[PDB]
């Protein structure tokens, strides 16, 4: 029997399938659905569930937060499990969490807020008054790709100075029978031992049986490999295995207990004994302080870590140097081995048997004269794997320099930890001095012999870092012994902010089972240029579930496939688990072919001119040749691609609910694939989980084939997908590759301007050339260049096409001027802030496209930034600082923006809205604009609310539709808040309009009395709204128009601190202003540009897309993606707003943001470039350098070329294909 | 609209009315029906009035759209629904009409 | 302005099916809301007939 | 395949509602009881004004 406890009420299964999770299981059976399915392999942290258990001997609770979606049922029996729904609700008392979190608004799209509040939960139950690291090590785990962080850490910081367990658990526990536990399947068995005894005899029986801990590590690989487990064994409340000791051998760890109590366990011990015994249990500290975050610290456990072998282990090179060994224990007795290189490199003999839990492991005290510490670099700051880490220590005695023990492990490097035993074999002997450095790094240089197919890529990156470690352990210890020797215009909260805080949102998802459902799931290639001759589909189609196995032979791949990632079959079933387990063992005939093309390079024209570029080329000073790569991105909205067909089973209707941005193409793919006329198909959202793009073509063709299935078989069709397919079939940004030939006086102004842009598209042949022509407009921010000649053309590859993204085309053809610039600004000799003023635009100007621009608020912005933020004192100390330290180079940039708003043609920009009021005081008004987190519809209560003098409470708004508002526009170009606003701003007149003589015949009463009034005199009180856009006119044939609306106008300065030995960088300070206007909500504004400027940062550091090179993407792993998180944010950003304008066609005098900041994050960009150049600076070497997008730790830390990068193995380039291109 | 259907035929009635008064056949109108979200304020169906009271109000919404299909039919002789429809989204012309 | 109302059509009734499908609707909503599920009423010919 | 309003398709844990008539014209009620009923098994609640 399983019973445990949710939000308080007993729970019970009987008969279960123990290869089902805890999330589906909380979602499509007992519905508490606040929380979410954020990426099912442990790195979101979306699913965060406080689980609480007793322990009968303390007499204490213990309470630990974890991730729900590797949590599996069978491991809860008699824990308390509490989720979002739990601590407090819109009908009861709202806990103050959920309160101050919505209060500070912290909350933007709401898919990532109950997590995090049941983080900041579970903290103030384990602790009453913390402090702001307490606060921030508890959500290091959670990630947002709206908010920036900055609002939950206000919120948190107000804490720095009830829930009660069910006693029916606590009985059950003081009683606590010796009942082993067996839940059965037709496929998995599960055992569980509640006895130790009863553990060993099950491990001494059929022992290719996992000891299930944490699931951390068995779920990945029963998941995304696919390995199945025919029966499994996991442990309970074991005493032995969860026990900590001290005796003179140091202390003894049991392998039941969890990271997180031990990271406790050692903080406390290194506060009691003196410093002179502590150095490993310090090194332990450090690595577990970074480890993946407090989910996954109190999910996993020390045995599972030390035996699961997975090579880039935080905690295993420092273990395999500390002189540690495991205890075991099995049915033929005890036993007691060593951890090194043979129990790691997988040998029978050093290492376990298929018997012999591991039981505990020891730790020692480190002896005097003896140090150890243990460094790792990773691409980003906080919950990344490393790849490369390393545990060293160095053991003298007797107070001299002689090398007697000298171990070194490096892990992250080869298929395991590779420890060095020759070189620590030939050191013994000499001092603690340069030679022996020299002597190690001779020869573990060619020990580790790596080749070029080393996994992972980064071969000199990897190489350099080893030396790099050691230099750091050198330095380390020769200090250490040196030194024993109207509404509108005020801040107002989300409308559904405490709705996300208290987790009663609904999402295209979290809505319930309708009669006879079905699921869908596809099959996608994963060959780049390949035919198919034939497709094995007679066993996929006998197993529990399968309808029939839809193929292209009825969209679809028919011959050849051209992109990985393609669409070829899809299957139907009864269920999802059922669908997934289908799909996954079809198999397809391929044969290659020979022509393969996967970058720009081997792979119309678009084109603006102004002036002639011959005469000042011929004129001009100086000629420079440069060129650029930009790579591209991927969206990683946090909710995937959900959505529900419905037939209706008369006149041919067809419900489609789906959580996309734009309705109309559902609506018109789906009438053209069922070839019905589009008055018979409607189209349903209500809300979208924080959709940056994307969700439009790939989004059009799932509903596509969805409703294809929900209408021929004549059955409800429910689909949704999962991260790593969602990454394989949509793909992102275009990467650019920028050449420039550019001319410049000595006056170090830009009279000469040739470019040639060219975009790497993807598979298909007629595909969205127009970011190609926007992109081209949007090249110079804030720059007059007297001549242009800029052209463009569009690539296509074997690959996923590529879609538009926030920001849309301005970052990248940005950045390459603003890199032009640079390299100009550093060829001439003077400062790049010199060049960049003494070449930006006047106060009016003309930009190439022939239009007038007034641009004061960019010069006041720029005066503001540069004498506020006290430019000149924080640069010179930048400089002192650099004259003062060799390995730590700070860097400081500023950048400016201009940013058009504007569309392409007429039908653009025309937007509708439909507005009721009943015959009491309420009004319902809807229209065509998508929420998805931007703060639309608080804005449209704003404008309604002042265009009726109502108070905020009367107005309600209930989803979009297209059987309301019909033939509405994407939801996208930062446009559409204006647009339907002004929209509903012609529908409130109209109502407003047509009731003159009741309101001016009734002063001092209520809206109740004149809608009342208004009905008895038969006047209507429902009207259609309409805005026709603003016009926008481009020709290309002359390059002439009107294409923008207006423009917004930002600054933005930036302070980083990047480190010469291990290639990574700090964000200090960041200030930033812009120009909007007279806010309709500042709190709105405020959270857009932080979240842009988030987004811009981790697009320009962080984020990297690694292809195979057949064109297989990788999802996880060494190169598995990622997104800034709490770490990354600057230690200060103080931001201030400037005061208005007035402007003409702007409704309300505000401006339109949300694309608008996502460029001003190259600012810390060029910082780190600016912090590199004085390392070169200092180097003596002025040699040429080549810096491209992203800017990860890898070409950083290449930037700083060394004696270290001097010494490294060239491998020779055409030996063998490496892991990406 | 805002009536009901209770076997009198009346959707039947506002299928004739918007096919006579926008030039297009039976067959290319679709109703779904009656609901407070999208008609507001609607009155009780008693009295043999509300069949022509809804008639007349569909008649004002369609006379309401054909005036701004004037000049598009006006500029085109032989047009498919489609082709003028699709015209008039180009110059930007509202197609939602409350009668 | 959150309660909507829903026809597709009624099966043949001859005047009079206002108040007391409204006192029905009442309670029936009374019932939905305090208990968060939905909640179906179908009447029987003698109950309809009382 | 016209859908009316029982024809709509079953919808999540829906529960359903049964009225108790009264019998007598004019009358004074001195006491109810629903202890038979509410013991019942499916039933969920009963309402009355009482
Ligand atoms: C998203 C993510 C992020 C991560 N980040 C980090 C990080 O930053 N740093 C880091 O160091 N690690 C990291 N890891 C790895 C993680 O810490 C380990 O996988 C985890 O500690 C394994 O513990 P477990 O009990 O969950 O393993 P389990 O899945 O329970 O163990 C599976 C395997 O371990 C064996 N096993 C487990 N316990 C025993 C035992 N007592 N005796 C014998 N065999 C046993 C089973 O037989 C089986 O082969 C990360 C993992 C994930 C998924
Ligand atoms: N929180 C949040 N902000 C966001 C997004 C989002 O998904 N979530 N999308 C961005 C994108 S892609 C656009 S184009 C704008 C559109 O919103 P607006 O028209 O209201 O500016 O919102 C931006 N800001
Ligand atoms: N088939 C059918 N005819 C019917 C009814 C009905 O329910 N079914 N109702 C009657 C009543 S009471 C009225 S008032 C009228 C209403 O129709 P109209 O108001 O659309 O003219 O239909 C009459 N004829
Ligand atoms: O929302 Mo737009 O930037 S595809
Ligand atoms: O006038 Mo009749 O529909 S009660
Ligand atoms: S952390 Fe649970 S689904 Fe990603
Ligand atoms: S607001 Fe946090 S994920 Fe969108």
């Amino acid at each position: 029997e399983l019973l445990f406890y949710v939000n308080g009420r007993k729970v019970i299964e009987k008969n279960v399938d123990p290869e089902t999770m805890l999330l589906p299981y909380l979602r499509k059976k007992l519905r508490l659905t606040g929380t979410k399915y954020g990426c099912g392999g442990g790195g979101c942290g979306a699913c965060t569930v406080m689980i609480s258990r007793y322990n009968p001997i303390t007499k204490r609770i213990r309470h630990h937060p974890a991730n729900a979606c590797l949590i599996p049922i069978c491991s809860l029996y008699g824990a308390a499990v509490t989720t979002v729904e739990g601590i407090g609700s819109t009908h009861t008392r709202i806990h103050p969490v959920q309160e101050r979190i919505a209060k500070c608004h912290g909350t933007q799209c709401g898919f990532c807020t109950p997590g995090m509040v049941m983080s900041i939960y579970t903290l103030l139950r384990n602790h009453p008054e913390p402090t702001l690291d307490q606060l921030t090590d508890a959500l290091g785990g959670n990630l947002c790709r709206c908010t920036g962080y900055r609002p939950i850490i206000d919120a948190c910081k107000t804490f720095c100075k009830e829930l009660i367990f069910p006693p029916e658990l606590m009985i059950m526990a003081e009683k606590q029978s010796q009942r082993t536990r067996v839940f059965g399947s037709e496929r998995m068995m599960w055992f569980s031992p509640v006895t130790l005894k009863e553990l060993l005899e099950f491990k001494f029986k059929y022992p290719q049986a996992p000891v299930i801990m944490g699931n951390t590590s068995v779920g990945p690989e029963v998941k995304f490999k696919g390995v199945f487990h025919p029966v499994i064994i996991s442990p309970d409340r074991i005493e032995e295995l969860s026990v900590v000791n001290h005796a003179y051998n140091g202390l003894t760890l049991g392998a039941g207990l969890s990271l997180a109590q031990v990271k406790d366990i050692l903080a406390d011990v290194v506060q009691k004994l003196p410093e002179e015994k502590t150095q490993m249990y310090h090194a332990l500290l450090k690595h577990l302080g970074t480890l993946a975050g407090s989910q996954i610290r109190n999910m996993a456990s020390l045995g599972g870590h030390i035996i699961s072998r997975h090579p880039d282990s935080d905690l295993n090179p420092i273990l395999a140097v500390g002189n540690c060994t495991l205890n075991l224990l099995s049915k033929e007795g005890k036993r007691q081995i060593p951890l090194n290189e043979q129990f790691l490199s997988k040998c029978p003999n050093a290492d376990l048997k298929p018997q012999e839990i591991l039981v505990s492991v020891n730790i020692p005290y480190s002896r005097k004269w003896e140090f150890v510490s243990a460094f790792r670099q990773a691409q980003r700051q906080e919950n990344a794997l490393a790849i490369v880490n390393s545990g060293m220590r160095v053991f003298f005695g007797e107070g001299d320099g002689i090398i007697r023990e000298l171990c070194i492990s490096y892990g992250g490097v080869g298929p395991a930890t590779i420890c060095a035993k020759n070189s620590c074999q030939k050191l013994i002997g000499r001092h603690w001095n340069e030679q022996m450095l020299d002597i190690a790094c001779r020869l573990i240089l060619n020990e580790v012999s790596l080749l070029g197919s080393a996994p992972g890529g980064k071969v000199e990156f990897k190489r350099t870092l080893i030396i790099s470690f050691l230099f750091k352990f050198y330095l380390e210890v020769s200090q250490i012994l040196k030194k024993m020797d109207d509404p509108i215009g005020h801040p107002i909260m989300h409308l559904s902010g405490v709705k996300h805080a208290t987790g009663e949102a609904i999402y295209c998802d979290d809505m319930p089972l309708v009669d006879q459902e079905l699921f869908l799931t596809f099959v996608t290639s994963s060959r780049a240029h390949a035919k198919i001759v034939s497709i094995d589909l007679s066993e996929a189609l006998s197993m529990p579930g399968v309808v029939d196995i839809m193929t292209a032979e009825h969209f679809l791949a028919t011959d050849k496939v051209f992109c990985v990632g393609q669409l070829v079959c899809a299957v139907l079933a009864d269920s999802e688990v059922q669908a997934k387990r289908a799909a996954k063992r079809v198999k397809i005939v391929y044969q290659d072919l020979e022509p393969l093309i996967l970058t720009i390079e081997e792979s119309p024209e678009r084109k603006l001119e102004y002036g002639n570029v011959d005469e000042a080329f011929k004129v001009v000073d100086q000629i420079l040749e440069g060129e650029i790569h930009m790579g591209g991105q991927e969206h990683f909205y946090m909710e995937t691609q959900s959505m529900l067909v419905v037939p209706k089973g008369e006149d041919q209707e067809m419900d489609v609910y789906v959580s996309t941005q734009f309705p109309k193409y559902i609506q018109d793919i789906v009438a053209s694939t069922l070839k019905l006329p589009a008055n018979k198909v409607m189209c349903h959202v209500r809300r979208v989980g924080g959709a940056f793009g994307g969700k439009v073509l790939k989004t059009g063709i799932i509903a596509a084939v969805t409703a294809f299935a929900a209408n021929k078989h004549g059955r409800a069709v429910r689909c949704v997908l999962e991260r790593g397919e969602d990454m394989l079939i949509t793909g992102g940004r275009h990467p650019y590759l920028g050449k420039y030939k550019a001319g410049f006086m000595n006056d170090g102004r830009i009279l000469a301007l040739d470019m040639e842009h060219y975009s790497n598209a993807g598979a298909s042949l007629d595909e969205s050339l127009f970011v190609i022509e926007m992109g081209l407009l949007k090249m110079d921010n804030a720059y007059k260049f007297p001549n242009l000649r800029c052209r463009g053309w569009a690539c296509r590859t074997n690959l996923p096409s590529n879609t538009a993204f926030r920001g849309f085309g301005f970052p990248q053809a940005a950045l390459i001027t603003e890199s032009c610039i640079t390299e100009v600004a550093a060829k001439c000799g003077l400062s790049p802030e010199k060049v960049r003023i003494i070449n930006m635009y006047k106060e009016i100007d003309q930009t190439p496209y022939k239009q007038e621009i007034n641009a004061k608020n960019l010069i006041q912005c720029w005066r503001e930034c540069m004498a506020m933020s006290s430019y000149s004192l924080r640069k010179v100390a930048v400089e002192k600082f650099n004259a003062e330290n060799y390995w730590k180079k700070k860097g400081l940039a500023m950048v400016p923006l201009k940013f058009p708003v504007g569309l392409g043609s007429r039908a653009a920009g025309q937007a509708a809205a439909l507005v009721h009021i009943y015959l009491d005081g309420s009004v319902l008004v809807t229209h065509g604009g998508i929420e998805m987190g931007q703060g639309v519809h608080t804005k449209m209560i704003q404008v309604v609310s002042r265009e009726l003098r109502m108070p905020m409470s009367n107005v309600h708004l209930r989803g979009t539709s297209t059987e309301t508002v019909p033939n509405a526009n994407i939801s996208g170009g930062s446009v559409v808040a204006d647009l339907n606003g002004l929209a509903v701003k012609d529908a409130c007149q109209t109502l407003l309009k047509r009731l003159e003589p009741i309101i001016s015949k009734n002063p001092k009463g209520t809206w109740k009395d004149w809608a009342q009034t208004a009905f008895d005199e038969s006047i209507n009180l429902s009207a259609v709204g309409y805005f026709r856009g603003y016009e926008s006119d481009m020709n290309w044939e002359k390059g002439e128009g009107q294409p923008f609306e207006y423009f917004v106008y930002g600054a933005a300065c930036s302070e980083v601190e990047i480190d010469c030995l291990t290639g990574d960088h700090k964000n200090i300070r960041t200030d930033i202003v812009m120009d909007v206007g007279c806010s309709i909500n500042p709190a709105i504004d405020i959270g857009q540009i932080e979240g842009a400027f988030i987004q811009g940062m981790g697009l320009y550091t962080i984020e990297e897309l690694n292809y195979s090179p057949q064109g297989i993407l990788h999802t996880r792993g060494p190169d598995q993606y990622k997104i800034p998180a709490i770490c990354d944010m600057p230690t200060e950003l103080h931001i201030a707003l400037l005061p208005p304008s007035q402007n003409s066609n702007t409704l309300y005098s505000s401006k339109g943001l949300g694309e608008s900041g996502v460029f001003l994050g190259c600012s810390v960009f060029f910082a780190i470039h600016d912090a590199v150049s004085a390392a070169r600076q200092e180097r003596g070497l002025h040699g040429p350098l080549t810096l491209n997008s992203p800017l990860t730790p890898e070409k950083i830390r290449m930037a700083c070329e060394d004696k270290f990068t001097k010494m490294i193995p060239r491998d020779e380039p055409g030996s063998y294909v490496p892991w990406n291109v």
